[PDB]
């Protein structure tokens, strides 16, 4: 009998997916308005990668990764994040040697934590990474980018930014005794210069020294966007080197798409996506089959952009209209034996009930006016 | 230093852009048929695959990435998408006495020998329809794929191969198959062929057509290319009327197929050697001087709102105008809005058309309309 989805791994069913589609689109759209490019990386990578780049002491590598041994005996790990993955493909394809790269990625991520409301074992991130820029200016842009999404999505009133700086090794290996006190000048310099750009931008922030990231590749800048946390990231200038490439500056962040989606469904409880169906093609009688399907393609060639589902497996009219209704069809094009003969097809506005027989070469324009 | 696991690709910026355009077209076609996207897990319990696909098949026999969870459970990186789509249709009761016209896109894993169209991590775009028995839906799926070929401009480079493998029984008593198909099966197939003709879809009935999975019945098909080595079949599928029941759900007919995206891209790129992607950058914001920073940034935030759809990258990391106009040409920007010390103070910005090279100082308010006139 029945197999169940592994615990901590979800099935975004149709209805859910429509919402995701809309949000993902807005996000991607904004990412494009800023000049960024999409990059795609593998789901699995050699375990050393997350051992090295993320650390051996991290709760992630220690007790959270999905590692297994390939048939050839190599330790493999299901990516718990993509920053490591990116740098890796970055160094390997030589796109970071004295080059600027503003990239983004979207896809699943894996970690064996325990299932919560906002925590899942296969979860999804939308992340950004930039290589080649040092100054706090670029750090500002990223935050501004996230800022624009909140606006775009309508959740600015429910997302707070929290900053912080952590200089480097010395700033810590000297701050052993016991608040970013040490932090050499260029660090309070770079953080101050970023805290300023952030103001001139009217972006409301809240510094906090008790803000730590569970990943050990961050240096200077470090932030988290929290809800009344959906996004987080920071700098990592030495990582490109610490993995075998010519050291170059870099900053990035990644957002939890399940958190973002749930938040967007909380703040705008009405947020709806387009129906999956605009036009339902009703048909009855014997041998209306090829006709209905032919009419369907025809209207498809004439109306790309409209969603038209063709009814199959018969059913009486009452049913077909119920089905058209089930999908959110705003209009139904009826093709019976008559219509077939008359070269017409009835066009019923499901909204207003009014129907009307139309010359086939005419329905396209008719529908165009109905669907407005 | 580390490298990518063999058989597992990285799609860099340039490439990524072609895939987005191709996927857009593919999704648009899917919506024009009123189908809905579903998203299922990368990992599943090993038995789901052993049971659905079959133990005598090569996938399960020698191709699955199976490993152990932190509690002993057997886990498996999905080698395909159908089992999981059915496993979820039953778990959430989406199939019981219902019609669903689904589609999914994502990675799949098969430990095969890397080659041209075969990778250990590849990507599929599949369709699965539940509740429609008759051949009419079979026909629809095929037309849909034909609409794709049309939209991508590759009809000429892709041919269709059909075949019906009758029922379990029909196959059991087969120890040429057509001679054993049941009456209902051969009738169903004829209905599909007549339907494919009535719509001019050219096909070739290949009686030695075998799918690598054990869950097919009746309809079975493939779309093969040129005759490319051993990776010429671009999209394949068939009917599986008894899989839902077998996996523990209530019996319902089902038909589907999956396309290997890497193969599609390759083909599209071969047939249309110039297929392109709009530059990643339209307007590059040059700027130089004392604190022109927080200014250029804001001007960009502003121009974004006013010019939706346009792509605007703000230059960062200083640089003299030489370096920046270069960084502009690099990203393929067609225009640049320059913001020096003057313009800031005077509330203007220079709009340098990169194609011609000429510029003109424009009041910040009117620049949005100015740009918009150049970008078409
Ligand atoms: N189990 C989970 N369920 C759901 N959502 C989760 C889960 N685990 C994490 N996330 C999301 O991941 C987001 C970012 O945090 S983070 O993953 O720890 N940081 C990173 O992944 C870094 N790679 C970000 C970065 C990129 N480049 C530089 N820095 C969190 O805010 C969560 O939303
Ligand atoms: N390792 C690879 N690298 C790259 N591309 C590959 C690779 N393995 C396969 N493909 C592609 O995936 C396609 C479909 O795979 S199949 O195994 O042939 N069919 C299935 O997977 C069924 N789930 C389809 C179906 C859906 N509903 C009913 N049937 C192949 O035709 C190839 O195009």
């Amino acid at each position: 009998k029945n197999i169940q989805a592994i615990r901590g791994m979800n099935d975004y069913l149709p209805g859910e997916t429509a919402i995701w589609q809309r949000i993902e689109g807005t996000l991607k759209n904004v990412l494009g308005s800023y000049g960024y490019s999409e990059i795609r990386l593998p789901i699995v990578e050699q375990t050393p990668l997350f051992k090295r780049a993320i650390g051996e002491v991290t709760d992630v590598v220690e007790k959270e990764m999905y590692t297994f041994e390939d048939r050839n005996g190599d330790s493999l790990t299901l990516r718990p994040e993509g920053t490591a993955g990116c740098v890796r493909a970055g160094i390997e394809h030589g796109l970071l040697y004295n080059q600027e790269q503003r990239l983004w990625y979207i896809g699943p991520m894996f970690r064996h934590e325990r299932p919560q409301k906002g925590r899942y074992r296969q979860f999804h991130q939308l992340g950004c990474e930039v290589f080649g820029l040092q100054g706090p200016d670029i750090d500002a842009e990223l935050i501004m980018l996230t800022a624009r999404w909140w606006r775009a999505l309508g959740i600015s009133e429910h997302v707070t930014l929290e900053l912080n700086s952590i200089g480097s090794l010395e700033a810590r290996a000297n701050y052993r005794d016991a608040l970013g006190d040490y932090l050499d000048e260029e660090s309070r310099e770079h953080f101050a210069g970023l805290c300023k750009l952030l103001e001139s931008a009217g972006i409301a922030y809240t510094v906090n020294q008790r803000l730590v990231r569970g990943l050990d590749y961050y240096n200077r800048t470090v932030f988290e966007w929290v809800t009344n946390t959906v996004c987080a990231g920071g700098r990592y200038d030495g990582l490109v080197e610490q993995l075998g490439g010519r050291a170059t500056p870099a900053v990035g962040f990644a957002m939890g798409l399940e958190r973002l989606v749930l938040l967007v469904q909380a703040v705008n409880p009405e947020f709806k996506a387009d129906p999956v169906v605009d036009i339902y093609l009703v048909a009855s009688g014997a041998d209306t089959q090829s006709a209905a399907m032919a009419l369907a393609e025809r209207l498809r060639d004439e109306l790309p952009g409209v969603k038209l589902m063709t009814n199959h497996g018969g059913g009486n009219f009452k049913k077909q209209f119920a089905r058209a209704d089930k999908w959110g069809a705003r209009v139904a094009v009826v093709l019976g034996e008559s219509e077939v003969a008359n070269g017409t097809a009835v066009v019923k506005d499901l909204r207003s009930g009014e129907q009307t027989a139309v010359a086939q070469d005419s329905v396209a324009a008719h529908l165009r006016t109905l669907l407005g």
